[PDB]
RNA sequence: ACGGAAACCUUGAUUCUAACGCUACUUCUAAAUAAGCGUUA
């Protein structure tokens, strides 16, 4: 989206939401993707950033 | 020492019986708690 002080991302090349008298179009609603189960804290490690 | 005197337009009566402010309607739609590590030493 260059109509703008600086770029971004055009939200709207996916379309998603409801429409006025058009039909519902959004891809993503029908993607659905659950959590997980959650796991034990022995799973669980203290690692740092390096660059 | 009057066409005059005396005489309740009065008694008893429920503006009452029956009737759902009800029927239908997702607070819904997309979205990684994530990005950048320069320069000096």
């Amino acid at each position: 989206n260059d109509f703008g002080r600086f770029p971004k991302e055009n939200k709207n090349l996916i379309p998603w939401g409801p429409k006025k008298g058009k039909e519902y179009d959004d891809l993503f609603n029908a993607i659905r993707v659950s959590d997980s189960k959650p796991f034990d804290n022995k799973r669980l490690i203290l690692v740092q950033k390096w660059d």
